[PDB]
């Protein structure tokens, strides 16, 4: 991670002008899409909350929580924490993904309910603050992202502006057409929902 | 470094009780003195700062300043952010740290945050004079309820180093309240 940490820019975009920041959003959502890609509705929520973060939740699979052989920590930690084709129709790019938005918050809590089970997990600045942990029963399945931007990073721009999330989220939802993409602000109760 | 961020207390020692805190200035001061032990009139310089930050002067040949092949950045860098426990240690828990090296005729400045390097080491300037500083700010993320340095606990520190360490000049400074001291065994 010391690498995007290094160059935030080349990984996530401009960090100044508010590309960096959305992007950020857009990675979570790329993980989102691909995951809700197998599920019992196929819908994801992104909201954007009052302390300027956002959560993006799926209804999938959730991401595997057993331990990583050669890591030797959950297969989420890995996934959180480890580095013209560069394009995905989930609207993401290849060599980027969730881990560089977890370098470049602040905080991330993830929450994965998979096998009848709730697994929490806090990271600050990339850093876990504890191992991925079983904290209670569920039927349903999913994961949850929910990230803090690291305001070092990104700068002047620095509040999330909604046109510019649901413009993108309506151009998923074409490329995306079984997926549900609901979008909601709490700062103002504003809502939409794109579905093909 | 993400080694050492995940689990500081593995490395450093205990966050909590100030151990771990001076801990970070007596690893600076190891490597300094060995620096110093190389030019010929082996000085260094201990400086509690106002802003509770330390630094360490030496006056040795200067950590090295060229491009390391294998990571394509300067070997200082490389020192800095690579994993006694290592200056790395010293700069992944530190909230900010100032690198400054005389070489070659050059000053050569970086700073760190957390780590980090915010720009590539630059020089800035010219010198006749050879040597490295290290300033670095505790991280307040890491380093719990006892924040503040000690200035007895760095002052008998290094005065059991100079006994240890013939010949080599030991000043150290607060700019807190304006004390001073100066260990400079000379013997055998
Ligand atoms: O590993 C280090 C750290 C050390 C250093 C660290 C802090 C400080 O205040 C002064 C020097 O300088 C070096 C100088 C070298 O030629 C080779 C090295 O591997 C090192
Ligand atoms: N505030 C802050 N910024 C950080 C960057 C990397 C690791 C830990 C950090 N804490």
């Amino acid at each position: 991670l010391d690498a995007v940490r290094k160059r935030p820019g080349m990984y996530i975009g401009d960090t100044d002008d508010g590309t960096g920041l959305h992007h950020m959003v857009f990675e979570v959502v790329d993980n989102a899409i691909d995951e809700a890609l197998a599920g019992h509705c196929k819908e994801i929520i992104v909201t954007i909350h009052a302390d300027n973060s956002v959560s993006v939740q799926d209804d999938g699979r959730g991401i595997p929580t057993g331990i990583h052989p050669e890591e030797g920590v959950s297969a989420a930690e890995v996934i959180m924490t480890v580095l013209d084709n560069s394009y995905k129709v989930s609207g993401g790019l290849h060599g980027v993904g969730v881990s560089v938005v977890n370098a470049l918050s602040q905080k991330l809590e993830l929450v994965i309910q998979r096998e009848g089970k709730i697994h929490r997990q806090i990271y600050e600045h990339g850093v876990p603050q504890a191992p991925l942990a079983v904290t209670g029963e569920t039927e349903k399945t999913g994961t949850m992202v929910r990230f803090w931007p690291s305001l070092e990073t990104f700068t002047n721009v620095t509040e999330f502006e909604y046109e510019i999330l649901a413009k993108r989220l309506r151009e998923l939802s074409f490329l995306n057409s079984g997926v549900s993409i609901r979008l909601r602000d709490k700062r103002d109760g504003k809502e939409d929902h794109f579905h093909y």
